[PDB]
């Protein structure tokens, strides 16, 4: 019933490859739930050992998991009903009968960001075209999906194992530093939970999702960091900090490993716990990237 | 450092009286720090032993704990800059020299509600007038106050025990059913703690406030319930299931018990034990609201 939440959450500046370790992680741990709360984003991959990948703007790249039973895009969802269908005509194969996929009623559909998200807080009782609920009594597309509250809450509650799959990154955060260079919500574990309605006992654990070169989608960045519309960075140990006070992960997936030398990945991986002991997180890095497939996620023990 | 937030939730339509909870819990615990993340709303009240008042739609209630050190507005603080002083002058002797009141860089100021939390999420670089770390460059009555991001993550880190006072009432989240008929934001744990920047791990426990006979500021209600711009409805065990289902409070706090007979009461108690224990909540109304001052809160335990 509770502690069954594996939160995914992006560290730094939200191209982490979040989507990597969520794949991974379904085909691990084989979550009968996986859930989002995704905004337009220029998406999540993942790949799996047999090369199959699976670029995800709306779903979560959990659906790969084998026991697959629900596919949830919580209360905060602001997507595409045209990127939706494709997404799931595309993992036909993995949302069969006895996968159920439920958007949430509240969940912003999107015309043909900001806007759309406007006119939802915006909340004039006249509009039955930016929530689910309402577009969902035209558009039979999203119908078939689009739950209540209660079979939401209910689908939560009914679920064994969750896989939540946190949106962009931290430091992308609406009231992070940044600001107004950031995303309209905070990238933090308490906001994701909240915009999938997944009450705060539900949460096992976080997985914290970090490049060892952050890169920005201009900005704007910490000051232990500089540059080496994509923007790469160095290490910022004090970004690193930042992310693990807010999002406290229990468990860090250092990606893009791979584009560094032994020494440079490994101080990254030896610095991420240096900035989670100095933030009274007990964070430590499990998990590597050496390239965007399933086989290329090391466990850090394994490896040094 | 972690477990030590001590969260007042409203558990229905926002006039449970959280603010009652909140001053009794500041008064009884003495939380070095008290935060909120309040939108404009039309106060909460909080009467001492003394028959001392405060009504305040920015400052926490928890304002009046004995060992106040950090008075914290959340990011997610929509506030009158002309109230807060207001508020801080008539609590000028709580609010000493040893007493940091901390504005969120990212709180929203408003100007002379949705618009600007809207102009908050436009984030246009150009508008230096929205949030507080801006406004705190021409209007020096904030600027004392607004802290850095950083400041207000190190306020928090150095908080040995931390009052936060989340908004309104659970029922009126913006993803609960009752969309539009809602407020601008869910009022859930998850939420609140992400409007204050307060990190998971830091929550200690949910005090949840109930009502007897909830009461909506027109909204919709729920089916187990009727009607007795204020409408006062009968107990929604419905509502309580839904409110502890998300909400999750460790404590309930009963208020307005006075207003009903002991068999009244007696069963709404027993109903909130029902619908947590229905809703894999371990709550318990641990105290009970018969007056508006901090001598009407009663352990339920001494009562029944
Ligand atoms: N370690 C890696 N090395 C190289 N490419 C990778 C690695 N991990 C992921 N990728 C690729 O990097 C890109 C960005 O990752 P993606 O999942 O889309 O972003 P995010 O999940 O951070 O939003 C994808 O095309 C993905 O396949
Ligand atoms: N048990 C009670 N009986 C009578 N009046 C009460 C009781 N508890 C609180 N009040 C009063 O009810 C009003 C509404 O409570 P208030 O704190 O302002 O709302 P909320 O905290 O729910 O936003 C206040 O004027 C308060 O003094
Ligand atoms: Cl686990
Ligand atoms: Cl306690």
């Amino acid at each position: 019933h509770m502690e069954n939440v594996d939160l995914v959450i992006d560290l730094q500046f939200g191209s982490t490859g979040k989507g990597l370790i969520a794949g991974y992680l379904a085909e691990k741990n084989g979550y009968d739930t996986v859930i989002n709360a995704n905004m337009p984003n220029a998406g999540h991959t993942y790949i799996n050992a047999e090369g199959r990948k699976w670029m995800h703007k709306v779903l979560p790249n959990g659906i790969v998991s084998p026991n697959l039973k629900r596919v949830m895009l919580g209360a905060g969802s602001v997507f595409s009903i045209n990127r939706l269908m494709e997404e799931i005509e595309m993992s036909k194969d993995l949302l069969h009968d006895k996968v159920a996929i439920l958007i949430h009623p509240m969940a912003t559909v999107l015309d043909e960001s900001m806007a759309a998200m406007v006119e939802k807080l915006q909340r004039d009782p006249t509009n039955n075209t930016i929530v689910a609920r309402d577009v969902a009594q035209y558009d039979g597309r999203i119908a078939q999906y689009v739950c209540t509250v209660e079979e939401w809450d209910m689908a939560l509650m009914a679920s064994e194992r969750i896989l939540a799959e946190g949106a962009q990154g931290f430091s992308l955060s609406l009231n992070q530093e940044f600001y107004p260079y950031c995303t309209s919500r905070d990238c933090t574990p308490a906001r994701f939970l909240a915009d999938m309605g997944i009450p705060l006992p539900m949460l096992n654990k976080v997985i914290g999702t970090a490049r060892c070169h952050p890169i920005r989608v201009s900005g704007g960045h910490y000051p232990d960091q500089e540059e080496l519309v994509r923007r790469v960075f160095s290490f910022s140990f004090i970004q690193m900090q930042k992310a693990m006070w807010t999002c406290q992960p229990d468990e860090v997936f250092l990606n893009f490993c791979n584009y560094l030398s032994p020494m440079g990945w490994q101080d990254i991986v030896h610095q991420i716990e240096v900035a989670a002991q100095s933030r009274y997180c007990d964070a430590e890095v499990k998990y590597l990237g050496f390239g965007p497939t399933f086989n290329d996620v090391e466990l850090r023990e394994d490896v040094m």
